[PDB]
C-alpha cells in the first residue's frame, strides 16, 4: 500500500506482501518445526487419552463425550497445531507470511490472530478446575487483550507516522490485562484455600500437589507475552527479529504442551471424593 | 483499489485508505470523545456492581460471579469502549479511519462490524430479563441483520457502477428486521401481560414500572439506526457526513448507556418474590 | 497484487477483483437462482413449523421457543439463504464474485467461507438427534477442516510458484476429515443399534425409518465435497469453471434443504414414548 507523503511502499495487511520472498533464517524454521512436532504429539496422546476417558468413578464409558468441557484443552492443542501447520507450508515455500495476506480469525499469519481462538479456552478450563467464578468474563476480557495487540501489530507494521498508536494500543492491553491477571490470581488463591481446608483429615492428598503446581505455575506464566512484546523490536527492540519467533514457540509450547500435560497427569490420579470436593466448592 | 473502465481510485477495503488524512472535523472527534468517556463510566459502574453484586435474596457472595447472564449488559458496554477507543486513537493520529483497513469482527474501523459482536448480546439480554422464548433465534437474525448492513456499506463506498447492490442489501436487511421486530414486541407484550397478572394482589409494584420502562422503550429504540441510514449519505443524503458519527455516537449512548444503567436500577430494588415470578414467566 | 519476478497481476484476495467483470455463464447463474429460491422456500417452511410446534406430547405451546435446539436446522437454511442471496446481487451487476473482496466469515463471496458457520450447526443437529456423544468436538473439526478448505483455495488461486500448498492443505483437510468421517459413522452406529434394541416389542416402528434414512443418507453424503475439489480446475479439472458451482449448487440442496425436509417429517410423527428413549439414549 502507498502512503501520502512518501513513495515507500508497505506490505502490512496486503497481499502483495503475501508474495515476498520470506525473510526468516533457518533458527526460526526450526523453531516453528519443533513447535509444530510438539504440538502435533501431545494432540495425539489428549486424543488418545479423551477416546479412553474413563469418569472419575471409572465406571462410565466416555466421559468426555457427554461432558465435553475435559474436552476443552485438547481443543487448544489441536487448533495451536493447525495454527502452525500454515507456517511450516510458508517455510516449505519460501513465501513471506508475517502480518501479510488475509485476516482469519484462528489462523496464525498475524501475530495474535490465532491466540484470539485459543486464549479463551485455556481461560476457561484453567478457572473450571478449580469450579472458579467469573469464567466466561476473564475470556472475554483475554479475547479483547489479543484484539488489542493485533491492532498493535497493525500499528507498529504500517506507516511510520502511525507509530505511536502501536503504543496506545500495547498500553491499553496492558492495563486491562493486569486488571484481569490480578482478579485471576485472587480467585484462584481463593479456591486453593478453600479445597485446601476441605481436604484436611482426608486423603487425595498427592493430587493435590499436581493441581496446584499446574493452576498456580499455569497461570503465573501469562506475563512472557508481554515481556517478549517489551524486548522485542516493537518495543526496545533488544532481540532482533528471528529470535522473536524462538520465543515465541517456547511460550507456545510451555503454555499449551505442558498444561496439558499437567492436566492429563492429574486426572489420572483423582478419583470420586476430590470430585465430591471439587463439585463442592462452586456452591459457596 | 483500481477499477475497469476509469482511472479513479477507490480506498474502500483497502490498506491505501488506512494511510490517508482524515476527513472528519471538530465536531465528530468531540463526539467520538464523548462516547468513549461515557462508556468508559458506564463500564466502570458495572463492573462495580458485578462485584458488589448480592443475589435477589441478598445472601450470595459472588451472584453475578457463579451466574454469568447478570454481567451479559456489561460485555456489551465493554467491548463498546474497546471499539471506540482505537476510533480515539485514529483522530489523535490523524489517519482515515472509516471503511478501511483490516475487517476484524468486533472492531469498529467499518460501520457495522463492532455492532456483529455486541448487538446479540443485547438482544439476549433484554429478551432474558423478562424469561422469554427464542431468545438466540433473535440474536442470530440481528446477526444476519448487520452482515447486511456491512455488505451495503461496502457496496455503498465503491465503484459507482455497483452502487444498487447497497439498497439491494439494505432492503433484504430492513425486511428480515421488520419480521424481527415485530415478533419480539409480540412476545415481550405477552411477557409482560402475564407478568402483570402475576404480581396482581402483591408488592414490588415499584420494580415493575421501572422494568416495563426499561424493556419498552430500549426495544422501541431500535428504529432509530435504519433511519440514520435513510437520512444519512448513503441514502436521501439529508444530513452531510460528520454529522451521522455525532447521530451514531447518540445513538449508541441510548442504546447502551441507558439500558445499562436502566437494568442497574432494577437490580437495586426487585426482591425475593419477583425473582420467584421471572422463573415462574418461563414455563407456561 | 504484484508478484516478485513477473508482471502478471493476481486479483485474489484483493478489492481490485472485487470490481472484475464477471466470469460466469448462464448456467452458474440459473444454479445460484435456483438454490436462492429453494433456500429460502425451506427457511419459509422451517419457520413455520417453528412457530407452530407443539412438543411430543402435543401440550406445549411454543415447544420450539424454549428449547432451540429445534430450530438449529432451520438457522442454516437462513443463513444458507444469506450466503446465496449476496450472490444473486452480483450476477444481477455483472461482477467478479469468486475469492475477490472482504473476507467475512459466513458470507460466501469465498468458496467455504460461507459453510465455516453452518457446518458445524449441521453437524451439532444430526449428532444431537440420536442424542450422540463428541458433538461440540465433531463440530470443531468440521470448522477446522473448512479453514483448511479456505487455505488451500487462497494458495490455488494466488501465484503459482506457491500453488502445491493448495494441495499440501487440501491433504491436511482430507487427513482429518477421514478420521471425523469414521468416528462420526462409529458412534451413529452404535446409537442407532441401542435404538433399534430399545424399541423392540414396541409402537414407533414407522417413525425409526425415516430417522434411520435421515441420519445414514445424510451423514453418508458429506463425501461429494472432497470429490467435487478433486475434480474441479483445482484438482484434476475433470470439469471446468461454471460447472462446479452446479455441483456445488446440487450438493448444498442435498445437504440442507433435504436435511431439514426430512426432519420436519420426522418430527410430525413421533410421539412421547419415542422422545423418552432417545433421552435414555444418551444416558448410557
Ligand atoms: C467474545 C468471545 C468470548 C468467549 C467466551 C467463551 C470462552 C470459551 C467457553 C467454552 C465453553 C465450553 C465449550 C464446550 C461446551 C461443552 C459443554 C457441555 O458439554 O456441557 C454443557 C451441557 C450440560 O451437559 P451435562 O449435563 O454436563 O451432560 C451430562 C449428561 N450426560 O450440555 C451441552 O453440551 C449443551 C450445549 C452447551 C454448549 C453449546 C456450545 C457452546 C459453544 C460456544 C463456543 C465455544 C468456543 C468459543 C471460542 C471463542 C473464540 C472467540
Ligand atoms: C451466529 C451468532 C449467534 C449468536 C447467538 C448467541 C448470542 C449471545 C448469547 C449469550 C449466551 C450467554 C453468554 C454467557 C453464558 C453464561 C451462562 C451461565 O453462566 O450459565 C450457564 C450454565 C448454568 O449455570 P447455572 O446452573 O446458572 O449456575 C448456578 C450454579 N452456581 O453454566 C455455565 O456457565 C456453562 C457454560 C455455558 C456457556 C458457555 C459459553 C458460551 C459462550 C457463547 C458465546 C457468547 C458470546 C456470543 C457473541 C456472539 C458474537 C457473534
Ligand atoms: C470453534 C467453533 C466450534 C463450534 C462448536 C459449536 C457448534 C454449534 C453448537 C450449537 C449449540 C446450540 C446452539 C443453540 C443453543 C440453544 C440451547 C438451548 O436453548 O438450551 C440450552 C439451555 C437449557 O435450556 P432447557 O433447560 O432446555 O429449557 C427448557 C426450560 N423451558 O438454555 C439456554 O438457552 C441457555 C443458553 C445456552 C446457549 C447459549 C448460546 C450459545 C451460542 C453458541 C454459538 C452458537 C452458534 C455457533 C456457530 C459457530 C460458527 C463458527
Ligand atoms: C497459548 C497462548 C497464550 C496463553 C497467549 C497469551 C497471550 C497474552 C496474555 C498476551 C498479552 C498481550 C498484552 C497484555 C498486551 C498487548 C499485546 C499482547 C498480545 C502480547
Ligand atoms: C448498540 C447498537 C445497536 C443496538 C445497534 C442496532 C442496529 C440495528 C438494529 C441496525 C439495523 C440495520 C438495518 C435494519 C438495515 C441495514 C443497515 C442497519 C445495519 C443500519
Ligand atoms: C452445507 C455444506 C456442507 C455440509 C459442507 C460440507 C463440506 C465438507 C465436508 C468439506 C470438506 C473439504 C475437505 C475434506 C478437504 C478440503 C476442502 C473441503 C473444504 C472441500
Amino acid at each position: 500500500a502507498h502512503a501520502p507523503g512518501t513513495d515507500q511502499m508497505f506490505y502490512v495487511g496486503t497481499m502483495d506482501g503475501w508474495y515476498l520472498d520470506t525473510k526468516l533464517n533457518s533458527v526460526a524454521i526450526g523453531a516453528h518445526w519443533s513447535c509444530f512436532i510438539v504440538l502435533t504429539i501431545t494432540t495425539f496422546y489428549l486424543g488418545y487419552e479423551s477416546w479412553t476417558s474413563r469418569g472419575p468413578s471409572k465406571r462410565t464409558s466416555f466421559y468426555a463425550g457427554y461432558q465435553e468441557e475435559q474436552n476443552l484443552a485438547l481443543f487448544v492443542n489441536f487448533f495451536a497445531m493447525l495454527s502452525y501447520f500454515g507456517k511450516i507450508v510458508a517455510d516449505t515455500l519460501g513465501h513471506n507470511f508475517g502480518d501479510v495476506g488475509p485476516f482469519i480469525i484462528g489462523f496464525g499469519n498475524y501475530r495474535y490472530a490465532d491466540y484470539m481462538l485459543t486464549c479463551p479456552m485455556l481461560v476457561y478450563d484453567l478457572l473450571y478446575q478449580l469450579r472458579a467464578p467469573y469464567r466466561v468474563s476473564c475470556s472475554a476480557i483475554i479475547f479483547a487483550i489479543l484484539m488489542s495487540g493485533v491492532l498493535a501489530e497493525f500499528y507498529a507494521e504500517g506507516d511510520p507516522r502511525l507509530r505511536n498508536g502501536a503504543y496506545a494500543w500495547y498500553g491499553f492491553g496492558c492495563f486491562w490485562f493486569i486488571f484481569a491477571y490480578s482478579i485471576v490470581m485472587s480467585i484462584v488463591a481463593k479456591q486453593y484455600s478453600r479445597l485446601a481446608q476441605l481436604a484436611q483429615d482426608t486423603g487425595a492428598e498427592h493430587s493435590l500437589h499436581v493441581l496446584k503446581f499446574a493452576v498456580f505455575t499455569f497461570s503465573m506464566l501469562w506475563i512472557l507475552f508481554p515481556l517478549v512484546w517489551a524486548i522485542c523490536p516493537r518495543g526496545f527492540g533488544w532481540i532482533d527479529d528471528n529470535w522473536t519467533e524462538v520465543a515465541h514457540c517456547v511460550c507456545d509450547i510451555v503454555a499449551k504442551s505442558c498444561y496439558g500435560f499437567a492436566l492429563a497427569r492429574f486426572r489420572k490420579t483423582y478419583d470420586e471424593e476430590l470430585f465430591r470436593l471439587l463439585e463442592q466448592l462452586g456452591h459457596d
